[PDB]
């Protein structure tokens, strides 16, 4: 049975105006800005951007990749697909 989201989990993350996007739940570094309550720091593969999202916009990657893991024309998306498949836990700093 599912647990709550934790750092390192792989997802497709939905934002307004954008396709479900390959991403991961990030950790929060000592001294860094924390998310709002009930929100997680989401690192978007390919764009390397961070946004804060709640579970309603988070789709676990294994269950969802057949639907959402196809090439997209949008900037960064196909790099993102490579990252989540090939090195999803690397530093992209
Ligand atoms: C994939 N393009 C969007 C997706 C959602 C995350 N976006 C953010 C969030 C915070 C800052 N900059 N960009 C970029």
């Amino acid at each position: 049975m599912p647990h709550a989201f934790k750092p390192g989990d792989l997802v497709f993350a939905k934002m307004k105006g954008y396709p479900h996007w390959p991403a991961r739940i990030d950790d929060i570094a000592d001294g860094a800005v924390k998310p709002p309550p009930n929100k997680y720091p989401i690192f978007f593969f390919g764009t390397h951007e961070t946004a804060f999202l709640g579970p309603k916009d988070l789709f676990p990657y294994d269950k969802s990749k057949d639907k959402y893991g196809k090439p997209n024309k949008r900037k960064g998306f196909n790099e993102g697909l490579w990252e989540i498949q090939n090195n999803p836990h690397a530093s992209y700093s």
